[PDB]
């Protein structure tokens, strides 16, 4: 009779929080899902070891269009678990999730677990500056989206730091980089012309936030542009006005160049 | 050796991940600060019980003043971990001690874990909806502060959500209730006449999240401001303009009136 919405975290096995495994373990079946994001720094196996369970993978369809005849059927007579990578209903359409189990006569609860929305915090750039957030997504076709960039303008107008999340093919694992995004915005500003994004735009990359030994860089476009940021997924940030505490962590923990102390502050 | 930056959640103890009880119970000091947020669901007690060390608690002097003088000299011969309630990063100025750390010659590390700004997702808002933060702080004295106010107006005009951190007294035991944070708003609001904060505006409550039973309530002012929402801690929230989806979760999981299902576009 109850749904566990359990977080996994943000890169291995073991961010998932202490309450989490101990609720996963003892649920008589779990279902996860990785099309949303994917855990980088582990593996499915890895995951079913440490839980102790056989873990059902579902895909995006098997969640939007089957949650209830897939999941919540079981949930009717026993105890379920819902994975998801980081914190469960950060995903925009996942709390509508619990609606279901509400029409279906099933008792849910949410067990967090860190988030890179909260996790962006170790940039040192303050969380209250962030503004709305958005994802970069490849052009295609004839179809060339750039609401994100427009997303950048109205942050930085306002002196507000703008979190981007970039495009993912989870069943292909195909990431878009960094670099990838940086070209893509510059393409889009050529476009716009609105002074949003040049190569003398400061930005922040953030790679593989959970592990012990994150890649965090911030500087000018035109020298990250073709930077090794390393393996995916990577996170761009593209900051507001910075406050000096801002500027001077960047230079002392991510490398930043000194140039920033007296241009972007 | 090195310093561990550890976040223990949002409730109780087992909101810590497993990567950070492994990592405090290897550590051969271990420091925490309980002034930057409330753990509701749990107590010192319990945690030296889970990580199995002696934890000594610093103040914010402590820390603000003194964090080099207290715990980095022992960073430097052994390894240890400064605990904090959430995410150490996130709405502190915590990311300000990796500076000192790093001028101090000691290595440090963040370990991330469940907070507030990310399980702000329970409340059925679109987390990537969220403008600009703030914190409602209790006046003191002559000092009236009203800058949150203005921070909502610039995000309800974009259409973004507001989070409102509300203020803690943790030496005097004192946490806002999201009831005196909408009292203190409609005094500002008969101060600036913006319209921005009045008893028709619809405000979502989130209480004692990481809990497996929160109080998720949303509603007008006028029929919130006087509702018992638990004990703290509090965050308030003042959604901008809503999607269908939120508002009918808002209804269907916050217990919001159902007229709200209606939205104006
Ligand atoms: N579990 C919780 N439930 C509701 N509000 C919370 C909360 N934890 C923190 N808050 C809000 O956030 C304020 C502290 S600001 C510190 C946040 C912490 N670093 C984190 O990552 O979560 C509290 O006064 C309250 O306003
Ligand atoms: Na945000």
């Amino acid at each position: 009779m109850v749904l566990y919405f359990i977080g996994l975290g943000l890169y291995d096995e073991r961010d998932i929080t202490v309450k989490g495994l101990e609720i996963a373990k003892k649920c008589d079946y779990v279902f996860a899902e990785f099309y949303t994001s994917l855990m980088a720094g582990t593996t499915l196996g890895r995951i079913q070891k440490l839980i102790g369970k056989e873990i059902r993978v579902l895909s995006r369809e098997d969640v939007e269009l089957n949650f209830e005849n897939i999941v919540l059927p079981l949930a009717k007579e026993n105890d379920v678990a819902f994975l998801t990578p980081g914190d469960p209903l950060v995903a925009t359409t996942h709390a509508e999730l619990r609606i279901r189990a509400k029409r279906a006569g099933v008792e849910s609860y949410v067990i967090h677990a860190p988030s890179i929305y909260s996790a962006v915090g170790i940039t040192g750039l303050h969380i209250y500056k962030f503004g709305k957030s958005a994802t970069v997504a490849y052009p295609e076709g004839n179809w060339f989206p750039t609401s994100y960039y427009d997303v950048i303008k109205e942050n930085a107008e306002r002196g507000l730091h703008t979190l981007l999340f970039l495009d993912i093919k989870a069943e292909k694992r195909m990431y878009m980089t960094a670099n990838e995004a940086m070209e893509l915005l510059l393409k889009v500003e050529d476009m716009k012309k609105g002074g949003v994004f040049t190569d003398d735009t400061l930005v922040v990359v953030l790679a593989r936030a959970g592990s012990l030994n994150p890649t965090i860089r911030a500087g000018y476009v035109k020298d990250l542009i073709r930077e090794d940021f390393g393996d995916p997924p990577h996170i761009l940030i593209v900051p507001g006005k910075l406050h000096i505490v801002e500027a001077e962590y960047l230079v002392e923990i991510a490398g930043a160049p000194r140039e920033m102390l007296r241009v972007n502050v």
